[PDB]
């Protein structure tokens, strides 16, 4: 209860704080860099080469054997863009009807969708599906396609295992696409969508709950988007932990649309 | 004198830890990028029947995720020959292999490790036997009889004649046993997907665009000797120094940074 110790005990939270957004924010960066491999992948590999090089075997493999390269991902998936007039012929070919996320049923006319025809083994449920049907999905693939670039969903449970996560989606685009596109243009160019499920919840706790002192600390993660409207990504806010002392950590996860930060506490 | 002295230490020990640990995270980055282009070799060349990959197709693939790779000069796959197969070989792919050195055509050996796709950057290799080269030879025996990604020690790379090291990777044919002994590894061996660090050139652009590089003398060594430590990055000089640590990840191999002021 001594002052001074109370200083270095600060110093201490401070740190261990810092360490632990720094390997967050860099782990998934990695993830991040290799999702977008993958996507330039698909376009070069399935799309360019005639014949495509990739079946739902190859994608399979390829993913299963390079997981250990995207570490903070329950799994990773390439949806098609499907518009409404192409639909039948595209049900036709791959023997299968375009489903809704929420009760896997045959999808409603929609003027578009996003099936998932190539699947990680670990989100196999996703084949069929079609992205646009939750809403998460839908506005990454919408904000994926118009600005180029991977995006980040605000936290919520992800299908099968419930966990609460976010999800990374990346735009693959047609040869088609002009230099310096503008919006108009990358949506006319979209061919599909490359995404990743960041699991928070199991592989997140996975990554602090090895670490030493990880039983001293409390870690909360927000989502700070809105200032007015905090989201939890990470940790149980309501558990009990050491009102009088808190060092908040920056954190970056690469989309300028989104906000996110980490909060330590002891927990007595 | 005094205070000053210690702020000065501070700095030095802060300004190459800061460094070391630029080099060593570019370094594991792009180690493990290169161990993903051997997965999708052996995936994409070997797993499927026939091969779904070609040169024009690793060239735009390696091309377009150069980013993925910093320091790194190039990436290229050579393919394990025996001499049995060279005849073969060479009418398939309508080539002769030939020598590092003058680019003549090869003299008989045992084996060969012509390249056969390659990154345009390093188009130069394609056809050029890597066993021909005493440096990626020793490297091609390691990563194959290990079965993990090996180092060269610092030398003077094809073309550019820059100073940096080699990079190499075993690719295996499905055939490979689990949990196989060395000699099964070698039977099993498809072969080498390699790429080499241009230190000279790319990790001069990373650390002398830094702030304060023109008040200290940064160096990397090659210390696998302790007696005959190699200068892999810095001049060739033999009071106050810092040692700041690097692991590139080969356990055949060890490295240091040392910084020193220079007045
Ligand atoms: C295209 C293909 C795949 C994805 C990834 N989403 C996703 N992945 C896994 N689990 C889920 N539950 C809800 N959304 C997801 C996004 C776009
Ligand atoms: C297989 C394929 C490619 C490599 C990489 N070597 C290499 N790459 C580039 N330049 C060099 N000059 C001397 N050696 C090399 C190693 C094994």
């Amino acid at each position: 209860m001594d002052d001074a110790n109370k200083i270095r005990r600060e110093e201490v939270l401070v740190s261990m704080c810092d360490q632990r957004a720094r390997m967050l924010q860099d782990q998934f960066s990695v993830s991040v860099n290799h999702v977008h491999a993958l996507a330039i992948l698909v376009s070069t590999f399935h799309y360019h080469k005639n014949p495509s090089a990739i079946d739902q075997e190859t994608f399979a493999e390829y993913t299963a054997r390079t997981a250990f390269e995207r570490p903070l991902l329950s799994g990773v998936a390439y949806a098609e863009k499907v518009v409404n007039f192409e639909r039948e012929m595209f049900e036709r070919q791959h023997n299968w009807v375009i489903k809704t996320m929420d009760r896997g049923e045959p999808s409603p006319v929609r003027d578009e969708y996003a099936p998932v025809i190539f699947s990680q083994d670990s989100v196999s449920y996703l084949e069929s599906l079609d992205m646009m049907s939750g809403e998460e999905d839908r506005e990454n693939i919408l904000r994926a396609r118009e600005t180029g670039k991977a995006v980040l969903t605000s936290p919520f449970r992800l299908l099968e295992t419930h966990h609460l996560g976010v999800v990374l989606t990346f735009p693959v685009y047609k040869s088609s696409l002009p230099e310096n596109p503008t919006v108009e243009e990358r949506i006319a160019a979209t061919a599909g969508y490359l995404g990743g499920a960041f699991d928070v919840e199991s592989l997140v706790e996975n990554l602090l709950g090895q670490l030493a002192g990880n039983q001293a600390i409390v870690v909360h993660v927000y989502d700070i988007t809105n200032a007015s409207d905090p989201l939890v990504m990470y940790g149980n806010q309501d558990e009990e932990a050491d009102r009088s002392l808190s060092h908040e950590s920056k954190l970056d996860f690469g989309d300028p649309f989104r906000k996110h930060k980490m909060i330590c506490r002891y927990h007595q």
